């Protein structure tokens, strides 16, 4: 009976609701706009036109029965703050709120939001990382110094090997997976071959990976 | 270094500009809102007020001299499409546009945009995956079936060494890194232990990682 | 069962719909404005209030059954582009779209519009031709050099003949029809007479016709 | 040369101004929108920002010195009517106004406009005639019953000479010109042949031309 | 069966309708505003919410049955012109239209309005006449030189007579009525007495009356 | 001469200002609309742009120096009331305000306005009286029962002398003046005749004048 | 059957209505906004959506039966003036109106409002008094010179007495009540003790109390 | 003296500023409306136009140098909250904010506002208490049960001495002061008399004061 409410159907909120309902979960789409409700109705377990700033409508949805509530309102700062304050004063266990600027994050922190999300800023940082380094496809920072990076193998790495491309001693990183033509190899053996336009999953220090990219690739 | 031009300062494009200049690149912050230009003036090389949909203002910016142009406008579909068409007529090597819906992405496809980004949608998918599983902190999908996952250790995981939790054979997964008290052990040994409320990096097929989440932690 | 849909009731679109329904054809008038629908209802086979940007309403009209669809929306550029993209992605054979500027024409070209029309620009060119040359009433350009021109015969041509006004040798043109008091003569004999304020249909090079106008008329 | 004044730069009036100056005439581009004046400044002799409905601004323009004044305003009915009345009070020899509906045309009639144009309506009639008959490319109506038509040749017409297709006696029409590969044969001979996807100019009564379209091609 | 229609309920139009219905006449109040119709309903024989610019609604009121129609719309110039043109083209015998400026009067003249009224301008002239001459209460100009004037008798005229105040020879005017305490005397005898604050009805040349006011009063 | 200040240039107040300056008085044209100030600048002594509801701007105008202040604002009830209150606080001898409805007149009464004018209402009463009786041209009501009336002569009145139409005894009225072909006979003799389409001035009780209109003409 | 009407639900008006209905009185909440009526419905004896500027709706509420009527409209000056004038002309005994500025107070005075209230100005004065004097909690001015003041006893007054803190002779004031930990003592005996952070109710001249605060506290 | 900064000039904050400067303090009048800054410029030391929600403008004002900051904005909830958060981040010792509703007060609580004021609510409570009891003029509540009350004397109270009205024993209350004809007797004697229409200060429990109001007056 785990329940998720998504207040504020937008790109972020609509994506959250659609992805949660695709997973086989109970989601209630809530938006003050009738058209947004009609849009995301077929992608949720329930869809109600409600003004989340209103305590009466909030109670009428059965908001108390939801373990998780996600306020994806990000453009209207005062509406998002009102919804978050109402949800806290109604004792919702987990409130995840989308922020707009740093002060919105501060005021959502002070009123007790469980998690505050900055989607656009994070994706902008990631896309900038992919912009300066045209090799990287995706990545994940384990810490401020260590990261796992997926990379497009260049012509310089075409038909090379795991011992021919030695990184555990020449650059300090290790190689974790290789994707060729759609088939993936995990924990690759020292004999495995990397080809041009393959996907390489390296892991180590940021500067180590960049050393490998400048010198190796 | 590299010639970047971020048209459309916003939460996404502004983050791109800020991070790319912290990276030390020539980033031209283009906006029509004077307050937007002033907000990111301290973070860019040149911050010019201009309407990108105007050909005269675009030639005034010298936008043909830039190798990378990023149209982060995603709310004004017409303005974004017009700017992308103007840049494609100007033979820009790389055009990266932010899209709003499927049809905006389609019209950006037809007019020759090089890379179309949907930040809010993908980040909402990620946050929904974190909502359905409170254990996962971050992840990267190698393919539609294989992934690397960051997890938060639980009471069922405290003082459990890597040899007690055989993931190499019980689930076909591999533990990649442990993070304890801000320090990090990369490629940990079978005798290394894990304490609760730590960051655990595992690699393998999605259902196998979920199997470990269910049975082990 | 040939079917024409006219989306965007306006001067151009309303004229297209009224002229097609006068011809004894099946036309569906579609406009987002209830008043425009009520206006052009009595001049069409069917009239429905629909938002053409909406895929659901577009499917509800039975848009798939129309062989020809005419998007006469010209002022709202983004709405016209959305309607055209939807009609293409719904596999409409012939899409005829009214344009507003040269970039609207380009974006309608890139998304696959079958025909793009610039009514106002064309009629402005024609009216300018009638403005500088007060003699011409209507015309048609066969090529960039040859044209057929209807002209008001001046007093200088009153009670003149086809051999008295020789143009097949004196100016290189030929005379094709003469309209006197409402009666018309085609392929006129060499003995036919032109009178003042008659309609003369000459045909030949533009400069040849202008020679005849300066010298003959 | 000739004194023209295009009040109301738009798709229609702007085309008039552009073409008339490519023709090399003194064309005064009058508009109230500064951006409209700047858009057509490179194509006119003088492009002044002015409100035509104001008598003081109209005397400032020296509009009484112009033989031809064209009020292309068709969306603001009141402004167009007021401008036409102001010009008629100023004894302008030729006033040509763009109209929107039947009643705007009637009030332009009553206040003494010399020529009223309905561009979109007539062009929509033409495009509707081209929609009902895909063969016709352009046409000019000599009278309500007689016309000259440009047609696109079909497979039924390839390698057919002018004597095989007797239009002079079988249908009472006459072929006027053939256009093949951008070259053009004017007043073609009976032994001249026509290939498919060519431009064919025929002349005659409307029903007779349609008879040839049905039976021949 | 004499019938009056009042289109445009306002101060002027509402006053016309209320005064006509007080007289025991058939009046139809017509206004596009539901509140104005509800207001002037109880003061008319009928009240209908109608958009007079619409020919269909105009016909639905039975506008053809009205001998007199008064378009009191004065602020919306284009709406008043449209209503007047419609009423003329529907062959209304008498059309009385309220004007706003001199050009509105001209355009209503050209489209065939039977009477054009300038209420505010006329009353402003009258109030200015009462302003400069504090003696005058009301008046009526018989011609540009002769007028009948009602005046407040001053202390200088208190307890004076018709032969004591001789005006048929001393100033060229005659005295026509005297109102004392509410009782009025017409064609007053030479023995009648004027008292302070009485109402005097003099008649003659403007300069003659002003002579009498400067010298006599 | 006299110190007048017309606050609120409009159709009423603008007429007051224009006529009063044609009369040669010091008329201060006060308005908040710059175009309104410019429109009546050529007709006044001083035309200042000012907001009358502001005490500082009112003391800047030197409005305490004026003996007569006319607030012609009748659409903005609040602004007119505030201006009247500001002038009454400034001890203006004569304040004449234009009113919109009964309640605006009441609040102008309570705050001490000297004279309240309802131009449109009274002029609509006059025009309604002219509509019910096409014979009357103008009139002045001496009392609720007695009046002077200007009439248009009919066929029943042509070549009728003043002794044939005994109004002195048959109806208790008196003919005051005749107007023929722009010339005027004042206080006409019993042998003076009247032709049709002339201006006839009669004086007497309302019902008696109507009796003559019915029986004589 | 004493009855209170509250027109203008706002902070001030809503507080008046809620406090009057808490007291066990008959209150009718009246607001032109449906949401305000729904809000203050559960806190009143009746709640009706009405436009108080309308005489018909005002009569429909039964406004004649209310002995007290409170116009809490303060932002819309003209609406408040209209409501007050209507209530006076309907002979309401007691009209209490909320004012906005000094001129609104003047115009409400002139139209006969029984009481005019300036809540925000009064509370601003009180809060300024508490701002400069951080000791005072609340007070009440008996006259422009004498006042009763509640004060927070400082550390300088901790464990002091009524004869140890002598004010009837040392500063001219008297002590009236002492509040310790929630228990209050009225007309305190000469032996009573004041403690730190207690509430002291002194009474006397303003300068006397300030002497005591500077010297004693 | 003391450093005050009133952000948000309004009826409340403007009164605070005016009174505090009449008190002779350094009061910085901060507003975004230029007319608001000009309105209170004559009553403050410095009156700067600034947007308080902007960090740059706030550091430009030198707001960190002020010991007391009063955000009187109560209609714009977002702007007030943002300003309060900006000041709390700047370590202002005393922040006093004006609130609109319970939730605005709650968010001001969470972000660390020192004192939150609800002027209209409390003043409406006071005016409601004065409406239910016409005798009370002002009052101060010592506790939820004890209060000091100012009353207006009635006919039942004229010529009644303090010993005839034993409030010390009949009701447990005490008369504190009498006010007659603008003069005031403080701490009056048992033989002092009271006349009607005087100001009487009584002290005691609420129900006891009401008992005296019922039985005595
Ligand atoms: N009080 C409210 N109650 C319910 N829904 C609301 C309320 N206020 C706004 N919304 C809706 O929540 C959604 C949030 O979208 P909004 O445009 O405000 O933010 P955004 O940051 O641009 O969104 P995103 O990037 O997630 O698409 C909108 O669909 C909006 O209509
Ligand atoms: N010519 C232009 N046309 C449109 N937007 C422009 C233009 N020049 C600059 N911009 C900026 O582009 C930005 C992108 O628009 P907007 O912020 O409405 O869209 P969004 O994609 O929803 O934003 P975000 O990604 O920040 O959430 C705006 O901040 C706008 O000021
Ligand atoms: N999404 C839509 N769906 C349906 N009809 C639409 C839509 N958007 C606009 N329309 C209608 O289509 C018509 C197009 O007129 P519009 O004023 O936009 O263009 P225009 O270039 O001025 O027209 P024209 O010259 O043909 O009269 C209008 O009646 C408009 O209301
Ligand atoms: N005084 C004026 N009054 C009205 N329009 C004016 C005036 N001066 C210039 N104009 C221009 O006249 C043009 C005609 O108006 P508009 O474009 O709305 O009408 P339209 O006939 O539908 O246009 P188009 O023929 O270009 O489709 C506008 O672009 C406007 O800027
Ligand atoms: N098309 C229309 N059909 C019917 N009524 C209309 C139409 N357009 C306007 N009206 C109404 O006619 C009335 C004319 O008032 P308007 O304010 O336009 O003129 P005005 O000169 O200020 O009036 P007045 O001085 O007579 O009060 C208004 O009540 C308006 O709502
Ligand atoms: N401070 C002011 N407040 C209001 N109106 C002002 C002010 N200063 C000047 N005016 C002018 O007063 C005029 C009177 O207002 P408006 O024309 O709307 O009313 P009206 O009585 O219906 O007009 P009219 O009598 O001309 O028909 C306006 O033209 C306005 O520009
Ligand atoms: N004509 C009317 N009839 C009834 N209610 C009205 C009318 N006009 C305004 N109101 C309502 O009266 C209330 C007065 O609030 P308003 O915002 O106008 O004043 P305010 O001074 O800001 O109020 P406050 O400080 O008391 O909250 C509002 O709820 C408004 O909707
Ligand atoms: N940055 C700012 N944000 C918001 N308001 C500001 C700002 N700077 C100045 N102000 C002023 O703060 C004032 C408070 O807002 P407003 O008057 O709408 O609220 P209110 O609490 O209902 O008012 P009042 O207490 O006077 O009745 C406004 O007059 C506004 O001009
Ligand atoms: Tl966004
Ligand atoms: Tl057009
Ligand atoms: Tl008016
Ligand atoms: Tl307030």
């Amino acid at each position: 009976n785990k329940q998720f409410a998504v207040i504020g159907l937008g790109r972020f909120g609509g994506s959250i609701c659609k992805e949660l309902h695709r997973m086989g979960h109970e989601v209630l789409a809530v938006d003050i706009n009738e058209e947004k409700v009609n849009a995301y109705a077929s992608y949720a377990t329930h869809a109600v036109i409600a003004n989340a700033t209103e305590e009466n409508e909030l109670l009428s949805l059965g908001i108390r029965n939801f373990e998780y509530v996600i306020v994806a309102i990000g453009a209207n700062i005062q509406a998002s703050t009102l919804t978050t304050l109402l949800l806290k004063e109604l004792d919702i266990p987990n409130i995840w709120v989308k922020a707009q600027n740093y002060y919105h994050h501060k005021v959502l922190e002070k009123i007790g939001a469980d998690r505050i999300i900055h989607p656009e800023k994070d994706m902008g940082v990631k896309i900038a990382q992919s912009l300066s380094d045209e090799n990287v496809l995706n990545y994940i920072d384990l810490s401020d110094e260590y990261s796992i990076v997926e990379l497009l193998a260049t012509r310089k790495l075409d038909s090379k090997s795991i011992i021919d491309l030695n990184v555990r001693a020449k650059y300090g990183c290790t190689i974790l997976a290789i994707k060729h033509h759609g088939d993936i190899c995990l924990s690759p053996a020292p004999e495995d071959i990397i080809r041009e336009q393959d996907c390489l999953v390296i892991m180590g220090h940021k500067k180590d990976i960049k050393r490998f990219e400048n010198e190796g690739m």
